[PDB]
């Protein structure tokens, strides 16, 4: 019986890594945990690494394709986070923004790493990104990474 | 007036499981069930069963794409286990995820087992893999035969 | 006044183990422990161990019958986990499973371990079969062994 | 170490099943899932399938005595339902007619599925035949098949 | 500003993992993640990897001191699980093998990670091994790793 | 991958056992099931076996620091039963001779069961000496020899 796994170095590989400004003060602790992650532990060479800016989490999607689509990149880690609020502005943005960075992986064959989180709180988001229970964005990396070499085993 | 029944015994399929690592503690059993139904009840040999570790059951999808559109086997089973926490990031995960692994199907014509576990607690899924009620993996396995067989019936 | 004391070394005798595969999830650890006393303490040959697998604990008797009167076994470890539910269910497959593995006990001669879990819970079960109160397993390899030599010892 | 795991399958087996005409209208399903599971999985041919009627599931005993005693058949799949109510009745049947089931089991030889629901309502007994919590009737042939090469592999 | 930050490949480096048989049903996901963490992220060889099994959390200790000692090893991952009960027992367990183990490391000069899990439930021990929380003794081995290449980085 | 599981059989090694006689009442069947696992379990002649009785819990450390040391012994079993009272006694003396007990171990190199009882009640510490839950005078001296073999085996 055949069994494939895969590990998270690919010294090789130049991934792209996309960010939503809004929420900053803690989308930024997420990129810091993806670049680390990415050449640390993934020894991805640091020139390999292009970091797109969007404005909100909403834009993380056309980023990422535009990305993707492109072709020079192995793999996308989408960073961002959504925080509920007063109305279900939360409800639309997370969404199409989850159905989106998936909708993006399934057309372009290249992995996406669903690094967004989708909160209640800054004390959840807190927790989420560096603290109490891990860094999202560093996982995402990771899990971006692992795809690579889990896509190449087929 | 016809009508078409069929058996899960397929010695012949080659089948494909996929695994997220997370939830390995229970998505462990899943695999277990699995395979055993795999081979034991549908008489499939040990090596026509490959099986696949992504990260994260986001990532099942990918996975399972790659694997069926490969060709080289006749039916995925995707095993996995969600439940739900602090956030609806349980909601975007899942769903990504169900509403992936059925993408994958419709697009592929390979039968595909949505053997994810959305749950509320580990006391459900525990439940739902291996104790009170049944072990899903196993299930996911019988019915990703029968759909072989089904389809082929036609 | 002489007395009947009897060890748990037995590197001789052929153990048969039976197990429902039901409840895997918790019996899987039940046959661990099982399975390591024989070996480890009981210094019993793991090719003296067989082990047969029926369906669910309400099956355990027959099996255990067939196996003890066999004669090729010094006995049979029974292992099985019932845990309640909506109706009393639970209390006719937990006790025609208890009054049946005693009935072939007292007929064949062969010691027989009553390794069958009757809980209430997952959570019960989970502490019965590997954690805060050991795992009768184990337990009832053990009780297995020495009752071998016990009646042996007359 | 040598393991028995035995399949469902077993073409060549006359399998007898016996049922209660009581609680009909719920014992009917009973009968549609052990013969559907009957040949469609175990690959029995609808001819080595007989099926004996009795009144009331106090009666399923006997039967299967007469049954299992005679000798055609390979396995019995005892089919009732017993829904508490008024007086403990219930007490008396249900039990008579387990411990009964049971011991025509260990005097015969002859694998017999206990395919007997013990509820409080007829809401639980109509989950536990057909919809929500599975189907025992076939459950009970399956478990009948697999004893059937279980106790062959001995 | 020279800055030492250490990755978690070590292909060469001999680690051994011990690990408390009581509480097994959750010590055993411990290892689990230990190993595969080991090899699969570590790039350890599997025979590299040495596995002492000694009772109880308690013992730890001694164990991984007569490893660390005899200096074979470049690192010991100690598993064990502690989860609190009817009397400060717990307590002293607990303790007497985090101060030990801590005791062992600052003697020894080798790293040892302290994947002990000290509880409060069965429910917070599956959440820290496997399942919603990560799964600590993946996390001790690659603690253990790094430690390895970040007293080597001096 | 080498892996070290040990019996706890070991006929030759001489054993000493060590006893407070404050509790005794509660202490003595510590030491029944001390010996009785020693010898019967353990195949430990009974002369390789000295028991030492010094007054109270607080002085284990010495005596089985003085036995250690000396030598002639393989592995000291400590028993002693602290129960919780009015004042926070209790913490000093089952402390004080966990943690010296403990050292009397990392600084002798010969093992050392903790065996002391730490409780609330006189009800659990009966639970705990016998009856509901075990015997941990067996228990403690089990896991004393398996710890020989084990140190042994590195």
């Amino acid at each position: 019986m055949n069994i494939i796994k895969a590990n998270v170095a690919a010294p090789d590989a130049r991934v792209a890594i996309t960010i939503a400004r809004f929420n900053q003060f803690i989308n930024d602790s997420l990129l810091d945990g993806a670049v680390d992650a990415l050449t640390r532990i993934g020894q991805v060479k640091d020139d390999n690494i292009t970091v797109v800016w969007v404005p909100g989490a909403y834009e993380l999607p056309l980023a990422t394709e535009a990305l993707a689509k492109s072709g020079k990149y192995d793999a996308v880690v989408a960073l961002g986070t959504v925080i509920r609020g007063g109305t279900a502005h939360f409800e639309y943005v997370a969404g199409g923004a989850s159905n989106g960075l998936a909708s993006v992986a399934q057309d372009s064959g290249v992995p996406v790493a669903f690094g967004v989180l989708t909160t209640e709180s800054i004390e959840q988001a807190i927790e989420r990104a560096g603290t109490k229970a891990g860094n999202k964005g560093a996982e995402a990396a990771l899990t971006a990474l692992e795809m690579i070499n889990v896509l190449k085993a087929i």
